[PDB]
């Protein structure tokens, strides 16, 4: 942050957010070229997988500058530009986790970004450490939820969503579908059981419906299923909590 001896400072705290939002306004813009389109193809793919690599290690780079409650490297990011770049990024994750999910081709696509979602929220918690009560560093960061306040809605309600599921599939009215332990059950049975489960509404049942891959079969894993949707769920939902 300052090299006190040096005739001249260079800050690269801040040029490393610098970096990040340059990289999160180019990985917006990729978003919003590949928003209308149907289905991401395999360059696309992997240009998103090379990005989040990117945002991920820099996201990294912050949060090493910032723990060990060093207050400098904090207030530094705190009046940095780190708080549009979480903006970006929060509106991308809102948007991919409804997208993704329903496709079944970008499965790793959406580890990867659950991942940086996980990183960009420890990066936020390591700024959080040695909080003082109505300091500064938390003003800043509620403008900035409160700011994107509909992605941040979008987020809880995907995780929500996902974490009861675990709930429902540990159910005895859900267990009765399938009263052995292979695990396979039919769409037909899943759309009965989460409407007679009824904590789900109608969206949510359709959402769940729609972003369960269909066999020749039509039944679906939903070990598998759940395996995929609530566990990245209860960790970030948890960090986010």
């Amino acid at each position: 942050r300052t090299q006190t001896g040096n005739n001249t400072t260079v800050n690269i705290i801040i040029s490393t957010v610098d970096y990040l939002l340059r990289v999160q306004e180019s990985i917006s813009d990729f978003y919003w070229y590949y928003s209308g389109k149907d289905v991401i193809d395999e360059q696309g793919q992997r240009n998103f997988s090379k990005a989040i690599q990117v945002a991920k290690q820099v996201f990294n780079t912050l949060t090493e500058y910032i723990q060990g409650p060093c207050t400098g490297n904090q207030q530094s990011l705190a009046h940095s530009r780190l708080w549009d770049a979480v903006v970006g990024f929060l509106h991308v994750f809102a948007h991919m986790q409804m997208k993704l999910s329903q496709d079944s081709s970008q499965i790793e696509l959406l580890k990867e970004l659950m991942d940086l979602q996980k990183d960009m929220v420890v990066m936020l918690l390591s700024m959080l450490e040695g909080n003082v009560v109505n300091g500064t560093i938390g003003k800043q960061m509620v403008d900035m939820l409160v700011e994107s306040s509909n992605n941040v809605e979008m987020i809880l309600k995907f995780f929500d969503m996902f974490l009861k599921l675990k709930d429902l599939t540990s159910s005895d009215t859900f267990k009765e579908y399938d009263p052995d332990g292979k695990g396979v059950i039919s769409k037909r049975d899943f759309h009965k059981a989460m409407e007679s489960h009824k904590h789900y509404t109608q969206s949510e049942t359709e959402f769940l419906l729609s972003c369960a891959e269909t066999d020749e079969n039509e039944t679906l894993d939903y070990e598998e299923f759940v395996k995929r949707f609530h566990e990245p769920a209860k960790d970030i939902g948890f960090n986010v909590a």
